[PDB]
């Protein structure tokens, strides 16, 4: 077994082969996964895995410097977006519209499904550098 | 969205080809998967998710008229192994040598790998009828 | 055997993948399917399975938030185009002609062909989302 | 459009290939279908599309020199079967375990999956000649 | 064997997946195939089959509501011309210059390539509906 | 184009490869073609293209050291029997039962199958040596 | 064996897909082909095989109406540029930037890399018509 | 970027992988990889990189629990075959003729090619598992 | 075993292909690899293999005509900017923006990961012409 | 372009692979290619290019321990027989009858084809060591 590293094997391949500033997707449930980009369905049921635990995993073992969400997470769901804010205290955190969200989700490397169940909890996170 | 039916888009298609006797596996960590079977790989970091969260999702979704396990889960995992005794209750529950158990998992339809960090928390799910 | 959800495989695995806004298309036996659009044929004989049928079964199946039609439906197909309105009566209809209506098509996720022999019993049911 | 033959065109592009003693297989919602063999889905919802029905068709557009079907669709299934034999008067009609049977399927073109709720109610259908 | 429709398996591939304006070319041993669309060459040697047998066999299993030629086959190869023409009375018959015949080749779904050895022998048959 | 050689696309790609002892299939519209073997078919209605004339292109076209033929041919198709003699007077000619027949025809580089509505006229073309 | 036509097997099968206007390309060693353009390599060591043979051989096997070639040719090799206008005297010889060549070598239908080991000793084939 | 673990994306994506008892193999640059076995290589020339450095990184990215070498290497190699005992002094170092050793790089789920130069020098990690 | 030539059996494979203009990067341990091109990553450790070493052995190996890389190189790498300039001594050195560099390395025929951990430490090499 | 190794392209990356006992054929243009095993055929017209020639480039650009070649070769082309001995002067030059050969090359990475037209001019090379 790997002895370092994400746990999950499609995750491992994915981080593996991020270069700077490739992106990559967590979503909830309901993001629409555009056509071309990997799927990777961590899901088990509603609400798990949760958009924050998975988040935080990620956070643990990719370097990012730019997270990117749609603006309507403040609306209707504070409390991801303030777990968001906490979490990537350093990186630089832009929100747009989530209309211009999807779009950017083209350009994804892969869109990794959670179970959450709560409006507009997608976020983007582009790899920083090693060195 | 898909209203019914299980909420990962993998397992979903697993189970849709499910027909009489057809087999899945449930795995911890450590199982190795056979050379030409669909790794379903669902584990987010240690013990998440857990081998019996994993199966009773699958229990509640799929008939299942057989269960079968490494013997070996009675000496070094009795947690797990009265899970899954009470889980399936009513179905066939059957315990073959580790060995044994990973030779059967050569005809398996997918593996499903959990973080289930606990030895030989493994399990066959042995497709039923509806009528 | 799969225990919940829609009984087809091919459609199963097609709902499965849904995100919201995706959309998919029912259509009469003659619809002709864009390149790169899966067709997955349920056909049996001129008329069996029926328009009307197999868009009840994908309402039960799937959350629709909109349904999109060819406007030709009303004037030449009376009976199907007022089962639509029935069927979808809180859903957002859109009629557009029939030639724009082909080319939103080719943004499907896969055309279900019926053995409809009437004209232009066509839809698009687009996914809503369960949150 | 097809101007003759059947309707479904998944179907037609497995009669067109048949070759005199290749075989197909009718199923119903429950037949396992073999690694590597076609599996061509039409059923709609328990029960549709039935397995008589679709049995009638393919034999209006098939030559049938010989069906082949698990003894235990008699005792399980007392009706289906003399469909089968009023059907295919001129036809061979051979029982076998429904074990032999499955094993068989395993050289079949492809399994047509029907919507039949009924314990063994499945066939092979081995193509005759037009000369 | 397959009872009714056209009797080449390539071909009947082709004619199940028609729907309403698909088309499909009937070439002469000279006519360049677009690259991406398939090929279905029945030629044997020069002459055979003929353009005028291949293009009755299709007009037999096909239904065709619209035909495509080149204004260049009035010019040297009216015989040809002149057969088409009484093939498809009813259907509507357009000339288009060679060169804007061969860019609507494009969007056709198959050239069958026949042995036909005379000039321009070509055609596009656009399907219609059976309803 | 090509100047020399076999017409038909198909077939010249299949002749290019052949070697010393390869073997390839003319076929009558009923022979069943083994799964890997691939299928060339020049059919165009019944009995077009005949046995006869397909043979005799590929005679001219392919060095041929031996035929094969199944015994059932000499009695049951005398006329397409006596055929193969007289074109293949100065080849070997094998005649085995058509069981044995069909199973040397999992060896083979392709079948062409003709159009040809007489049982047993199928042959097997043994390349031969231009050295 | 294949009696006639060009020996190459690679070869053969790109002449016997070729429609009149179609393009194939015999170049040196230092062409670059476009992504997506088979490259069909005859080289064995430095000067071998020969632009000129390889040159003669296609224009014996293959009907060509015109060739276009590099202007470059004519100043930094003479001797090539000698032979083409000799070998294909009857046909239509254009002359392009060697800019122009190479981006109409997009559209080839394959190069075919010979050992030449002289600057712009490249040129296309356009296919004719043999009625 | 990712942040931990073996730096090597191909490599990553094989450990990621790695069930209890898989195996891979560090090569020397002349071990011959069975067909059907992935062939990472990493050399950059002859000696780089080194058998030694390679199996290190590996150890430190891999939960080893047993190492598998060809004897040759003790008498033809005694430098890399004293590491490798070094290296891994915990795990179950098994000893096979060269021959066998070959044999069983069939089952390894990759051949991770060196650039070492020296005899015999290759091994094969069994992967052990972290609970 | 290859006598002559790179050792790396991708690298040797990249190489082969290269026609004049032709172009491959070899690329530090965080550029991105644009989707499409291939990637051979040989990076083993932080650090190594070097950027210059790799960079030796590919110019030892192939004909370079023209280097290009990222101003940043010079701001934010001042050694590995002189080694390229002493290394290409007879080649053409044109600097970009970091951002018109990566775009660039869309037209790559591959990408070499290095192990070099230091900023824009990039280039990609232009294939020259050996006559 | 490549500056050292074999000119070839698809040679190249074939020897690149090559480890010690790999195997590759060099053949006449009759010998039959089992089926799986990548031709590359270099021949341009009858005898080009020879043999000989070939052989001889490929033993100044591999590394061969070993030739193998039909004994009918020593009956009917003892010029190819007696160069083959003179080239591979101190290498091991086995004999077996051209079935058993035949058998053999099914094992081989590829079979290069040349132009030679003379009676069994073929052999296999088993690949050596460079330490
Ligand atoms: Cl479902
Ligand atoms: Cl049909
Ligand atoms: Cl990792
Ligand atoms: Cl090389």
């Amino acid at each position: 077994m790997k002895k370092h590293g994400i746990l999950n094997s499609h995750l491992a391949k994915i981080l593996a082969d991020l270069g700077h500033t490739d992106k990559i997707v967590i979503a909830d449930a309901g993001l629409p996964v555009p056509d071309g980009v990997l799927k990777i369905d961590l899901s088990l049921k509603p609400g798990l895995p949760a958009f924050q635990d998975t988040a935080a995993v990620l956070a643990e073992e990719m370097a990012v410097e730019k997270v990117i969400a749609a603006a309507e997470i403040k609306a209707s769901n504070q409390e991801n977006a303030k777990f968001l804010e906490n979490l990537f205290s350093e990186q630089e955190i832009e929100y747009l519209s989530h209309e211009e969200f999807k779009l950017l989700t083209k350009d994804a490397k892969a869109v990794i499904r959670t179970g959450e169940f709560t409006p507009y909890a997608n976020c983007i996170l582009q790899a920083g550098v090693l060195f």
